[PDB]
């Protein structure tokens, strides 16, 4: 495909180098195409990026759907989501580029739109887990939205700032985290 | 002093033009030093910047050393420290040079090592809190080391991925988080 050959290399570079680190010039080189093609489908580099992000938040979200089954209680779904967060190949792998990107476009008021569109998607899994666990008497969360936001970010933190120690260390920490958080809800 | 002069000049250069932009050429001239001297104290730009980072960490600990006197109990110090990490970052001038660096040196073990002894220092503040809260029946963590790494990363996660909310909300969320986390020990 066309837009699909591009997107692949982009995601490739965005992760491997960083937002700016990677440029349109580059993309073309290992993607073969007119420096224009990238203009209809995607409005700009902000687009090509935001697109890749959109896909990823979809893929990962879907994977989770095809795996939460293995968790009978939401308490379990919570521990499980955070754990998978460490192994997946989606979204998280370019949280660094996102950080770059947000600090380099945060000044334009077009950020609070898409960078708030992917927001509700990212914190959704926790929404469901907490909301649904409320209906299932697993706990009693009054401020579900707050807690989802907290959870989502704290975890993204554990996932990101430990990207160097061994994977089993990460999983144990992540698990101790999950343990404590839930124990704090009630 | 001449070495301290370079560290000082380099710091302001980094703040004004970021990490990649700043050249050792400029650093050498504005501090009235030389390539030779710059090479002797630090060996590289990476090395020089990491050195800045260490000095900054020290001032931060020093600051905290004073600021905590305000918080009587360790439950309090926990709350305070997290809020402080959130607010000081809102306006930390090196914050951007940091990101531009960390996202360019996370695949090199040279920098991933020294940047680890650096994070451990940040994790110590927590360690102290928790060890001390123990000796006061404020709580009883049998894995102070682990809980500490968790606290550090959960919090930084909340600090790093939330820039799209008004500072008040951020503060609300971090304090809520501190409540949940501290409660997560009952
Ligand atoms: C986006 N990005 C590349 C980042 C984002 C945040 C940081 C961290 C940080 C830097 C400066 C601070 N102040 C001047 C107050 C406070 C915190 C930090 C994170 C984790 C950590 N630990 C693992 C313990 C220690 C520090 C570093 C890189």
């Amino acid at each position: 495909n066309l837009k699909d050959k591009i997107l692949g290399v982009a995601k490739e570079l965005f992760i491997k180098n960083g937002y700016n680190a990677t440029t349109t010039g580059e993309i073309v080189k290992l993607s073969e195409s007119s420096k224009g093609n990238l203009y209809y489908h995607f409005k700009t580099k902000e687009n090509l990026f935001l697109e890749i992000l959109n896909i990823e938040e979809s893929k990962w979200q879907e994977q989770w759907k095809k795996e939460q089954i293995k968790a009978k209680t939401n308490r379990e779904k919570f521990y499980l989501y955070n754990e998978l967060s460490l192994t997946t190949e989606y979204y998280y792998p370019l949280q660094n580029a996102i950080i770059e990107f947000y600090t380099e476009y945060y000044k334009t008021n077009s950020i609070n739109e898409k960078m708030n569109k992917l927001e509700n998607k990212y914190i959704d899994a926790y929404h469901v887990i907490f909301k649904e666990g409320n209906l299932n008497g697993e706990w009693s969360i009054n401020d579900v939205n707050a807690v989802s936001k907290i959870a989502a970010n704290a975890v993204n933190g554990i996932v990101t700032f430990t990207h160097e120690q061994n994977i089993n260390e990460r999983i144990k920490l992540m698990n101790k985290f999950s343990q404590i958080f839930l124990n704090g809800l009630s």
